[PDB]
């Protein structure tokens, strides 16, 4: 089984490199962050621009949602995060803490908390009502490239240019787990599984791995696209075959399949390198977004 995906709307409006794009939970929209200071918001079924949301001083690296679709995150170059009302547009929360890009952002799934990383090497923990930062930690010794939490909250990842991921203790904030193989290069993304058995991480040398972070081993490994720079998002697809979804520093989107390691399609169309893929909840559609040379969202669907 190998999917179809097509491309079905191209979405054009900001006027600088997008950097994040996310699917709502409820499946009714797409998010999308920009170096422009934008966060746009969009139709997932027909691709139609539905709002511009503004405040950052400086461009955004990172949105994400939370789990009743109500809210937005996002992480700036500003060094704050903000936390936005959907459907108002107006920010709610100025998150004031890192001392340098906030760079990767997103909610638990009780949607109480939200965890950030920043180039200030910090991980933080922030309490979505108040705002105010629960903890911080001395996650890294270079810039934290993702944070996400597990399934139920009680874990968090992190990943960073220090050439490891680690497991944290989202009550103590104790680092459970620090995670690397035998080679130290950066690592650009990682997440949890949706099972939250597993964790996926990306390094900047053109490779994605699955691991086991509780045995501490790789299970599979993903090649044969390029990255070698950029921090690029990676998932995992499962509403139809179980795929692996990344971009890449060679203007396409790539899906493997999750048990065999191959390569199953390679979407062509971006102009430049395709920083973000995101997958739909519930339908088989990729969102995939590139840089200065495109600056515009596609979005893809397939029959498996
Ligand atoms: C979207 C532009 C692109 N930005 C980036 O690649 C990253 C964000 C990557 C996407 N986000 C994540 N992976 N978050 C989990 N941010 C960054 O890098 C920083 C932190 N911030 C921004 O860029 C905002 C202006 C958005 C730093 C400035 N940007 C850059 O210097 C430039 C770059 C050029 C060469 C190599 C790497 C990155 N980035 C870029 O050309």
């Amino acid at each position: 089984v190998k999917p179809n995906y097509a491309l079905k709307f191209t979405l054009a409006g900001h006027t600088k490199a997008v950097s994040s794009v996310k699917f709502s939970p409820n499946g009714e929209w797409l998010a999308s962050s920009s170096a422009d200071k934008l966060i746009k918001i969009w139709g997932a079924y027909d691709g139609k621009f539905e709002k511009t949301i503004s405040g950052h001083k400086l461009g955004i690296s990172d949105v994400a949602w939370s789990s009743d679709s109500n809210l937005l995150v996002s992480a700036s170059d500003d060094k704050t995060l903000k936390i936005w009302d959907v459907s108002s547009g107006k920010c709610l929360k100025t998150l004031k803490g890192h001392s340098n890009y906030v760079f990767c952002c997103n909610f638990n799934p009780q949607s109480n908390l939200i965890v950030s990383g920043s180039f200030d090497e910090s991980v933080r923990i922030w309490d979505v009502k108040t705002g105010k930062c629960l903890k911080t930690l001395p996650a890294h010794s270079d810039p934290v490239s993702a944070v996400h939490f597990n399934r139920d909250g009680s874990l968090i990842v992190s990943s960073s240019y220090d050439g490891l991921c680690r497991i944290w203790d989202t009550a103590s904030g104790q680092c459970l787990k620090t995670l690397i193989d035998d080679d130290n290069p950066p690592v650009s993304f990682v997440k949890f599984s949706p099972n939250g058995k597993y964790i996926l991480a990306a390094t900047l040398d053109n490779t994605l791995k699955l691991w086991d972070y509780s045995k501490g081993k790789c299970l599979k490994t993903y090649t044969g696209h390029k990255n070698e720079k950029y921090c690029i998002f990676a998932n995992f697809s499962v509403t139809g075959g179980k795929w692996i979804v990344s971009g890449s520093e060679d203007n396409l989107v790539y899906i493997w399949n999750l048990q065999t390691k191959e390569i199953v399609q390679k979407l062509q169309g971006h102009t430049d390198v395709v920083i973000s893929t995101a997958c739909h909840p519930t339908e088989n559609i990729i969102a995939s977004a590139a840089l200065e040379n495109d600056k515009t969202i596609k979005l893809w669907k397939s029959d498996c």
